[PDB]
């Protein structure tokens, strides 16, 4: 085959395929982060990787380092625990998953739009790359100098 289709640049990410991990309680789920762009900045045109909300919290933060970068808020709220023992107070409903599933998608959908982010590597690493490598080695990093 050959194929060949294009027209107008478009950078968007999809969040679906909610898979549950672990067993017992305070369990969590993931989402298939499938991005699709036609920009050069991105080495790959399309890639599918697995990621969760808690993960995004690592990425987002990575953006909230220092670079006049405007990162959007994460969909969720929780802060009332002295010691790391408790988590979710029994929550199992499509709505919830949807909320986050959609939320993130939106957050990234906008985050991706960000130019300062489009250059960021962590972003890509959080996309193309399936497994993040905390304290990775920077190289190439899109069109450097300029």
């Amino acid at each position: 085959g050959s194929s060949g289709s294009s027209g107008s640049n478009f950078l968007e990410i999809d969040i679906f395929n909610p898979q549950t991990v672990g067993v017992g309680r305070a369990r969590f789920t993931t989402y298939e982060v499938r991005m699709r762009t036609n920009l050069p900045i991105f080495k790959l045109k399309e890639s599918c990787v697995r990621r969760r909300y808690s993960d995004f919290e690592w990425l987002k933060n990575e953006l909230e380092r220092d670079s006049k970068i405007v990162v959007p808020p994460l969909p969720g709220k929780a802060l009332k625990r002295q010691l790391p023992f408790r988590g979710d107070e029994g929550i199992f409903e499509e709505s919830f998953i949807e909320e986050r599933r959609q939320g993130l998608e939106q957050f990234i959908n906008k985050i991706a739009g960000h130019p300062l982010a489009q250059n960021e590597r962590c972003l890509h690493m959080f996309l193309q790359e399936e497994a993040i490598d905390r304290n990775y080695v920077p190289g190439k990093s899109g069109p450097s100098s300029g």
